[PDB]
């Protein structure tokens, strides 16, 4: 099951203003990753730059001990993600991310290497929202098309990153989203959050509130340290 | 080809707050729709409560002396299309009204009876960008997954409607689309614009300006009264 294998960290934003690339969540990053894990693996197709992206997510990894490898830089993708000892998707477009993930057999692969192998992903953002159940909730624009709108499905619920308090506003934007036939819980998640999912728990942390909404009731609002672990199942 | 055929009134919104639904777009709807047009044929998919939105729709088009027929009110949608002597698309989100418009079989025969029969076509906000090559630069959320972001193709080029000058902003969100390959012009219609187009002529109209973005380029920004037949060929 998900209950010694599953490991995640999901952040909503990858940088706070002033701050910098994952600074805010670097305590937990050490945290979830441990010295158990040399190199993580970065997917950086959310960007189109993906040589800058990489390069910029390498400093930041390899200040904190890390090895960085980009899969973009493989010659097999699929190989590369069979080899990872950790997986980073970051933030960029959500549907070209999605998009490629398809493109590149990923889906399957990543989802055999976190669910059954037991290796940490962690998303920022776009890197997020392609954890999920599918890519419904997200902010971006579709700029290209992927084959569909599911996704990893490590977790079974949506997620809306920097969620905003009240040009449709956000809640009204995921109300009508709840409208549609069985849609799934949406978590809300603003800037300063994160949710770590340790198999059959989740929890939330940072230092903002995330905002759950559910089809057909008034949201209900959490604060950091939140359980969560009632949306795993 | 469209000199003799095409017209279209595309609007950025529905209505400017504080005004009437289509209150500042209405002479413009007198003009184009004129007395040789005596109902209109409205498609409400954008929105959940489709009754709703036609006996709103249908409130203010008898006011200005049309009738109003809306197709989920006829039992073959097709048939309502063939028979329209003028059609209005309104705003809601984007995807879900792409994804009823393919559903119901309506994309071929909207286009027929707008691009081959000469029926007037009026759109607004989401009903604006279906009529477009694709929706690929809407604001909406994905809520539901139509089988492409291709549209009805009146015009060539993309719509990004209520543009907003300066979370990516959204010449930001239009840069990464002009990042992929051989994308068409998108113009950024603000809240107050709307497009006529007449056969091979398009002219901006309203009390806003548009900023219009091309692939590579800086964008080029233009005066209500400008002409964009250039962008049609
Ligand atoms: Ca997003
Ligand atoms: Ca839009
Ligand atoms: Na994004
Ligand atoms: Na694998
Ligand atoms: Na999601
Ligand atoms: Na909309
Ligand atoms: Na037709
Ligand atoms: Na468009």
């Amino acid at each position: 099951m998900m209950t010694m294998r599953r490991h995640l960290l999901l952040v909503s934003n990858s940088t706070l203003h002033g701050g910098g690339y994952l600074e805010h969540c670097q305590e937990h990053i050490l945290k979830f990753l441990g010295a158990q894990v040399k190199r993580v693996l970065f997917i950086p197709y959310a960007l189109h730059d993906r040589d800058a992206y990489a390069k910029t997510a390498r400093q930041k990894f390899e200040a904190l001990g890390y090895g960085l490898d980009s899969v973009h830089e493989s010659p097999d993708p699929v190989d590369a993600v069979k080899k990872a000892e950790a997986i980073f998707i970051g933030g960029g477009n959500t549907f070209r991310l999605l998009k490629a993930l398809y493109d590149n057999d990923l889906i399957a692969a990543i989802r055999k290497r976190v669910l059954e192998d037991g290796v940490p992903y962690i998303g920022s953002s776009a890197g997020t929202n392609v954890a999920t159940i599918s890519i419904n909730t997200t902010n971006d624009m579709p700029i290209v098309y992927p084959p569909s709108l599911k996704a990893l499905e490590l977790v079974p619920f949506n997620i809306n990153p920097h969620y905003l308090d009240p040009g449709e506003t956000r809640e009204q934007r995921i109300t009508q989203y709840h409208e549609e036939h069985d849609t799934p819980p949406v978590l809300g998640l603003r800037e300063g959050c994160f949710l770590l999912v340790e198999g059959d728990k989740a929890t939330l942390l940072g230092i903002t509130r995330a905002r759950l909404f559910l089809r057909g009731k008034n949201p209900t609002e959490h604060e950091p340290g939140h359980d969560f672990s009632f949306l795993l199942g």
